[PDB]
């Protein structure tokens, strides 16, 4: 898997009596001088590779008929080989910082329950929960405007509960096209108020308009506040608005964007993670991640033949909060239907255990190349719940220039749709034709799914901020990297060549309660049903 030489290119290209065209000298001069760079930084090297893989398509372009591109289409195939030697060969360990990110409301006990795992058994790692103290009341007007406009639609349904159709689709459609009023109508005080003074916080944008449109108490939202303040701060809360630098100004834009207007906190999560990882480098988790198990801790216990390896990961943590009770409250629900005989064997192991950290495995050095960005895996595909680079790396760099490119085009497009329409459905119809107006086959999955950005947290099966934010930008990134291109949006790339990226696998479990819970956000008609059934129940 060594790069083939110039000479041994010449080899494999060679057409009897052919003239050396100059684009084909080009390749062959810039091939022997990359062989020339080992003393180079890997990211020059890899740039090198790239001016080559331009090179020759540039040949392969300008001469389609030529007997040397089967070989020159090959050895394209090499170069790409070579990033992943590359990369494998320029490991060298991430800046010790770990990273949380909690915005937009009150971080919960359960959250902080979970940190503390990492925190206690990565004393050599410095933990950082990111927080913005401008914007602790997006949970609230979310909620807020969600409830008012959940009542309305149902005051519009109260003589057409019992028949025929009047059903949670019905519900969800009309609802929305509530929310997008009420939505726009905060965007555009919030919009205006910022540009008569600048200097304004959201939270004081937030609270004044609560106040006036719903009513709510002022001293409430204050107190809830100092409350949400005092609570991070007792817990290694990093305001991102003392921090200066990492500001890159495009993304700033992006992260008010979905923070204020969109109230996507997941979204705004997104944007901010890789941000901060460019900036510090380290390892990124969502809250709802815990460490590892140590290899050796239940080695001994044989795992029933019945149950499958996924509840198996599952009834290993449970068997660590039963008789450790390290997070209280945590379910044994899985760990419960074993035979009496296994639990003692789980209950044996964690009996000569003291520490935390001959339970969790710690982080201790972990190695990873300027090329990339490690991520988690679930069910054969990426997932950004948790992430390692190197401070300033190439493929951070990759990932940010995904993101930019995405919104742009998001943006482009729905901020004219959003200005022509009286309404939800006539702006969504809007942007729909001005989606398909510009679409090709290498977009068109894209345009698809981004299609009902504006229905993202308030209906069920909406899949825009995956491919604008998060794991799509991943894969786009990867190939990028891999293809040594810086605009891939449809992705070819298969799960043993994305797993070039994983995250190392001891080093996290990723099936706790909180994120199987987490993953059940499969349709809620429950909650058609449960609004309906707020309407009888009171007093
Ligand atoms: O109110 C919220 C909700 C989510 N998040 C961020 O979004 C991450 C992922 O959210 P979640 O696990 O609920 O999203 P999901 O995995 O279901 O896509 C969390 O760890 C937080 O960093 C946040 O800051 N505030
Ligand atoms: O914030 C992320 C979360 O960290 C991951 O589990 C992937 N989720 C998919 C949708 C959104 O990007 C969200
Ligand atoms: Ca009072
Ligand atoms: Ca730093
Ligand atoms: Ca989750």
């Amino acid at each position: 898997m060594n790069l083939v030489n110039k000479a041994q290119l010449q080899k494999m290209a060679y057409v009897k009596f052919r003239i050396q065209e100059d684009e084909y000298v080009a390749i062959l001069n810039a091939l022997e001088e990359y062989h020339n760079m080992s003393e180079s930084s890997v990211v020059e090297k890899y740039l090198k590779l790239k001016d080559i893989n331009n090179l020759t398509d540039n040949y392969l372009n300008t001469y389609k008929k030529s007997g040397r591109n089967k070989a020159l289409k090959k050895f394209k195939e090499y170069l790409t080989m070579e990033v992943l030697e590359l990369k494998n060969n320029s490991l060298t360990p991430v800046e010790k910082n770990l990273h949380f990110i909690w915005i937009g409301g009150q971080i919960n006990d359960t959250a902080i329950n979970y940190i503390n795992q990492w925190k206690d058994v990565n004393s050599d790692y410095t933990v950082k929960v990111f927080y913005d103290s401008n914007a602790f009341l997006i949970n609230t007007l979310k909620k807020t405007i969600v409830e008012s406009a959940t009542n309305n639609t149902l005051e519009s349904f109260r003589e057409n509960l019992n028949d025929p159709e009047f059903d949670y689709n019905k519900f969800y459609r009309k609802r929305m096209e509530i929310i997008y009023d009420k939505q726009k109508h905060f965007i555009d005080y919030y919009k205006s108020q910022i540009e008569e003074n600048p200097e304004f916080i959201i939270d004081n944008i937030i609270k004044t308009y609560l106040s006036n449109e719903y009513s709510k108490d002022l001293e409430a939202l204050n107190k809830y506040i100092e409350e949400s303040l005092n609570k991070i701060t007792a817990n290694n809360g990093n305001d991102i608005r003392n921090l200066e630098k990492f500001a890159d100004e495009d993304l700033v834009r992006l992260y008010n964007q979905e923070l204020v207007e969109r109230w996507n906190l997941a979204a705004a999560s997104d944007i901010l993670r890789i941000s901060m990882l460019k900036e510090d480098g380290g390892v990124y988790l969502d809250v709802d991640m815990l460490p590892g198990i140590q290899p050796d801790l239940f080695k001994s216990i044989n795992k029933p033949d019945s149950i499958t390896n996924t509840s198996w990961e599952m009834i290993k943590l449970e068997a660590i909060m039963k008789y450790k009770e390290y997070i209280p409250g945590y379910t044994s629900k899985n760990f419960d239907m074993l035979d009496e005989e296994v639990q003692r064997s789980f209950e044996s192991a964690l009996s000569s255990k003291s520490d935390k950290s001959e339970i969790f495995l710690p982080l201790d050095d972990i190695k990873v190349s300027p090329l990339e960005v490690k991520i988690a895996f679930a069910n054969n595909s990426v997932i950004n719940q948790a992430l390692i680079s190197l401070k300033d790396s190439y493929c951070s760099d990759l990932v940010i220039n995904q993101i930019k490119n995405r919104y742009k085009i998001l943006n482009d497009n729905l901020n004219p749709s959003i200005n022509e329409g009286t309404d939800f459905n006539t702006t969504m119809k809007i942007f729909s034709d001005k989606l398909a107006s510009i679409s090709n086959e290498d977009n068109m999955m894209f345009m698809i799914k981004i299609t009902n950005y504006l229905k993202v947290g308030f209906a069920p099966d909406v899949r825009s901020t995956i491919n604008l934010s998060g794991p799509g930008v991943y894969t786009g990134a990867y190939q990028d990297l891999l293809m040594f291109k810086d605009n891939s949006t449809n992705i070819h790339l298969l799960e043993p060549e994305l797993r070039n990226f994983e995250f190392p696998k001891t080093k996290i479990s990723q099936l706790t309660e909180q994120e199987i819970t987490s993953l059940w956000s499969a349709r809620a008609k429950s909650q058609f049903e449960e609004y309906k059934k707020g309407y009888f129940e009171g007093a």
